[PDB]
């Protein structure tokens, strides 16, 4: 006797721990905390410029630049009271102030770029995610060197962490990471060519790394919000010709949420994993399609709540459960690290305050949805539901 | 012992596993068996090629509400070994064999009715669970109004399945759906067709809106090559129809080539694509349908019958090959009467036009057409648990 | 250095020539050292197909043309 199960049971377990899935996950004792912690977690929306933002992790970074003193002088952006899990929301624009130390400023040379993504894979191992797409602009990174340059530097650093910990189960492939390159940020007066080279880089990486298993950049974001709001309305032929290459579009909707625009985005754009898609109760039938035509809607718990209050245990309620209980296939992930001060597995563990009703089951599901929207080749990602069929520890 | 595609299958013993991972021989009448049992699900249908000849056809030509007018029974000669035919036959020909029904007698509408409904009767006792029937009213109507045909339809798989559906939670007997196939070249301009014809969908789509009950979903947008043009350049209409909850598909057929594939995937965004034996041959574009999750729907009988593929031994069948890369692609009997073979025969044939088809295979074939199936999201982890009642041995 | 259009259509334009255009603009963004060998410029050479023409024309036309690069044109069979 057994329900559906996300993966079949992995081969079954006792009647036991049958009703300990089914009991909804409080985030407290160590008792529930260590299993989250022991999980194959994976994540799909990471940025590299939200790393060691503050703290000893800033430091390790910053004093291993490749010419010693050259970079900015050391400062650490105060985090708001209570920063991590903090009691006023707090608009976007401070928000990415936060990592004015960690970023373009700090990331230009080859010495600290490459030691910056060297811990990312340390601590993404550490984590426990098998599987995650870091996402990266090689753009905001260009003096001397071209965006090309430092987008080679970072696939070759993570071959690097991913041959030097050749380790776990399978064929000893440890932690697979890839890229997703996140716009050009910076709009110098001249958007349209910014948008027009950035999309086109990756189209030339793609084809540039097609072996069977290494990191490559496998999608592109666009985060169209230009000067002229719609990009769309002129980048329809450039994300056309982006799409029959290969790559997978997945705007991340953001700001002003824009529906109206969602419809227009998901559907033109043909984008396969949206982004912070908080709002989609007060339209019934755009979520009735994406929760129909398979489309992710990324999440992250702790970057809504900084920046959204959601009232956490007593803007609405926060949409993960309605979500998952209609079916839309949702993901947690983390955002950025360094400027949310807070780790994958805290993502996870905060994601049931937020809706008291999170069971234990349902955070399979969550890694379960993670692999259908995982931008990666079916054959590898049997593998992955391989990984995940395992390693899950019994209580 | 590691993953498989169903839940169920993971209880049964290692011993049945042994069973599992082993090639199935469809001559064997034990296999026979096993499948014919099998709570399987199909999606290309076509209503119209239901009944061709024997009882099924005498039983609904005496079923017409004013025969008057109804055709004579010059019932068209099939070519010998019909199933499993000599060498292949032209397109044309296929869609001509089975004249005796169509638009000769399921005009009227008491003719009509008994058409359908004994469709579904010959879907329970198949073993389909759900099921996507393809029907073209504009074809069924020369005096009542199309909409009044699709009306009847409706009406009378509902009534078909209001009663013999108690619906007790495990037993709403065989859920279908319907999708409005484009009709075919009818005396004038196909433009007007095509409008109406999506016009017609999506009314429908939001008229029976309900889940219980059978509704519209779906509509495909492929037929001859001038309209397949046609359809492309008027790529604008299609953006209208798949916001509104009908999911397009398309049925590639002949001449597919890349440029088909590729112009239904991404321009018209279609969620499953008709017969497409070509995706092999391009690599690429086999492995972008794969990560994209596009259903390819493939019928054996038809497709041995129309193209030819010399079973036992025109490439191979891409049945292996498609399940390989991952592409989800799902067995269908394409219209039932012109095949003269039910599901267990397709299941059954699939197994013998390539060496392979082990019974992991057989049942990832068949979840594929619940993954790339257009019912709701309810409904789907309804049919997951229902379809998680196969036969485990004998 | 100038690229030039891939033919043996597979992906037909949309793949094999977008591919083309984001090659050269990245290797033009690659060395901007104007004292050494670097892409210039570009040609179309593969066209004449149906309607879609123009749409696959707006699309090659607007990417390069944002970037800067240069543009030469080859002539088919007809001059017309």
């Amino acid at each position: 006797m057994l329900p559906e199960l996300p993966f079949a049971d992995l081969a079954t377990w006792s009647e036991g721990e049958l009703a300990w899935l089914r009991e909804p996950l409080d985030p407290r004792a160590p008792a529930d905390q260590r299993w989250v912690a022991g999980l194959p977690k994976i994540e799909l929306h990471c940025h590299l410029g939200g790393f060691a933002t503050h703290g000893e992790l800033l430091r390790r970074v910053r004093n291993a630049a490749e010419n010693p003193g050259k970079l900015p002088p050391l400062e650490e952006p105060r985090l708001p009271e209570g920063w991590p899990l903090p009691a006023q929301p707090i608009p976007l624009a401070e928000y990415m102030k936060l990592g004015n130390a960690n970023g373009t400023a700090l990331l230009r040379d080859p010495g600290c770029l490459r030691e910056q993504c060297r811990l990312l894979y340390r601590h993404l191992v550490d984590q426990g995610v098998c599987y995650a797409e870091v996402r990266c602009s090689p753009a905001n990174y260009a003096e001397v060197r071209s965006p090309w340059d430092v987008l080679a530097d970072i696939r070759a650093a993570f071959q690097e962490c991913m041959e030097g910990a050749r380790t776990a189960p399978g064929g000893l492939p440890a932690c697979h990471v890839n890229l997703i390159l996140i716009a050009t940020r910076r709009a110098s007066g001249d958007y349209r060519a910014a948008i027009a080279r950035h999309l086109a880089l990756a189209v030339t990486a793609a084809e540039h790394w097609r072996d069977e298993n290494a990191c490559r950049v496998v999608g592109v974001d666009l985060a169209g919000y230009e000067d002229e709001k719609t990009r769309a309305h002129y980048f329809r032929e450039e994300f056309t010709a982006v799409h029959r290459c290969g790559l997978a579009v997945t705007v991340h909707a953001g700001e002003n949420d824009d529906a109206e625009g969602i419809w227009r985005a998901v559907f033109d754009l043909n984008a396969r994993r949206l982004g912070h898609a908080l709002s989609l109760g007060q339209s019934r039938e755009l979520l009735r399609s994406v929760a129909d035509r398979g489309i992710g809607v990324e999440l992250c718990p702790y970057a809504n709540l900084q920046i959204k209050g959601f009232r956490l245990d007593g803007p609405g309620p926060y949409p993960l459960l309605d979500y998952l209980r209609e079916g839309v296939r949702v993901t947690v992930n983390t955002d950025n690290i360094g400027i949310s001060a807070a780790s994958l597995t805290d993502n996870l563990l905060l994601a049931a305050r937020l809706c008291p009703g999170l069971t234990r089951l349902d955070l399979l599901h969550l890694q379960r949805h993670a692999l259908e929207t995982a931008f990666c080749t079916a054959t590898q990602r049997l593998t992955l539901l391989r990984r995940i069929s395992s390693g899950i520890p019994r209580p």
